[PDB]
C-alpha cells in the first residue's frame, strides 16, 4: 500500500541526506534496498555525470518534470522488472542531492515531497505488477538479499 511504498522512499532519501531518523531503524526491506539502490545510483551519477550536470533543480516542480521524463523514457518499451524498480529509487537519490545543492529557497520540509511523488509514480504504474510478483517481501528481498 501506498504508506509501505512511502516509507520505503522516505528511508532512501534519508539515507542519502545522512540523516537516518533515531527510533526502530529501518526494516528489512528497506535495508536490502537501500544497498543496492544506492549501487545503482553511483553507477548512474558517473555514467549520466554530463547528463546531471547540465540541469539545475530549483524547486520541487522543477524535479517533478525532471522525474516524469525519466520514467517515460526508462519504461517507454512498456516493461517493469526489480531492476527498473531499484532505478526509480536511484533516480530519487539523485534529484534530493541536486534539491539540497541547488534548490532556490533551501526548505527542509520539502525532502518528504519528493519521496511523496515518487511514491504516488510506484503506487500507481508498477504497484500492480510489484503485488503479482510477491510485493517487497516475497518478491524483491527475495531476489535482492544478500545469498
Ligand atoms: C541526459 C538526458 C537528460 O538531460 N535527462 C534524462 C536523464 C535520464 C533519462 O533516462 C534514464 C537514463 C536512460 C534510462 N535508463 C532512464 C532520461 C533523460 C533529464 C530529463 C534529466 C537530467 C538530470 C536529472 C537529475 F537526476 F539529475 F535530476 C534528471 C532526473 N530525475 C533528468
Amino acid at each position: 500500500e501506498f504508506g509501505y511504498i512511502y516509507r520505503l522512499a522516505q528511508d532512501y532519501l534519508q539515507c542519502v541526506l545522512q540523516i537516518p531518523q533515531p527510533g526502530s531503524g529501518p526494516s528489512k526491506t528497506s535495508r536490502v534496498l537501500q544497498n543496492v539502490a544506492f549501487s545503482v545510483q553511483k553507477e548512474v551519477e558517473k555514467n549520466l555525470k554530463s547528463c546531471l550536470d547540465n540541469v539545475n533543480v530549483v524547486s520541487v516542480d522543477t524535479a517533478r518534470t525532471l522525474f516524469n521524463q525519466v520514467m517515460e523514457k526508462e519504461f517507454e518499451d512498456g516493461i517493469i522488472n526489480w531492476g527498473r524498480i531499484v532505478t526509480i529509487f536511484a533516480f530519487e537519490g539523485i534529484l534530493i542531492k541536486k534539491l539540497l545543492r541547488q534548490q532556490i529557497a533551501p526548505d527542509v520540509d520539502t525532502y518528504k515531497e519528493i519521496s511523496y511523488f515518487v511514491a504516488e509514480f510506484i503506487m500507481n504504474n508498477t504497484g500492480e505488477w510489484i503485488r503479482q510478483n510477491g510485493g517487497w517481501e516475497n518478491g524483491f528481498v527475495k531476489k535482492f538479499e544478500p545469498k
